[PDB]
């Protein structure tokens, strides 16, 4: 319905979206591999398979798996992060997502991703096991200095269609450069009929 957001509450607007969020975030299992090379391609820079194939084939595989469940531009803006946070097979790493970008925000996109193995890996897999809590941007976040602007483009103060996230990476662990508290941000999708979960994401 077009008023399911009118007719809801704050507070049932927020539960909406944290349990989309979650359904998403618990419709896999922690470590489910999504890109796989075989193993006879870690030596030379023969078969490659070089960046823009590894992100293309990883991007795709990544849209069979979730669909609906996240927003185009999740997929757009990963893409976008990569560019120069490239994906490569290194002689001593393997296959790997290599940081090489001055701007810290296009590694924020990386941050639900990692290897198996810090070296000469050969699998590319996802993490559900962090802890996340829902976020009051509208009232808290948005005001709080430090990261009250990292969402400068929602309006929030007469915008319904937007609900925020927070992610905590104190006592956990990556094979890859790690960023520490990050949050998301959920879309209503207007002709979908459910939250999706937007590419989105800032917070150091």
């Amino acid at each position: 319905s077009s008023d399911h957001l009118l007719k809801l509450s704050a507070k049932e607007r927020a539960d909406e979206a944290t349990e989309a969020f979650e359904s998403w975030y618990k419709s896999f299992s922690n470590g489910d591999v999504i890109l796989e090379i075989n193993k006879e391609l870690l030596k030379e820079g023969s078969g490659g398979t070089s960046p823009i194939e590894l992100q293309t084939k990883l991007i795709d595989n990544l849209k069979a798996k979730f669909g609906d469940k996240v927003s185009d531009d999740f997929y757009t803006s990963l893409q976008a992060s990569f560019n120069f946070n490239p994906v490569i097979v290194d002689g001593t790493k393997g296959l790997t997502i290599s940081k090489q970008n001055d701007d810290e925000s296009q590694w924020f996109s990386t941050w639900f991703l990692d290897t198996e193995k810090k070296e000469k890996n050969t699998k590319i897999i996802v993490r559900n096991d962090f802890p996340f809590e829902w976020v009051d941007w509208r009232n808290k976040g948005q005001h709080d200095e430090k990261v009250g602007k990292i969402f400068k483009n929602v309006d929030w103060d007469n915008d319904l269609s937007y609900e925020v996230i927070g992610i905590d990476f104190t006592e956990a662990t990556k094979n890859i450069e790690t960023n520490q508290i990050l949050f998301v941000q959920m879309h209503y999708n207007e002709k979908i009929g459910k939250w999706q979960v937007t590419g989105n994401v800032g917070g150091v």
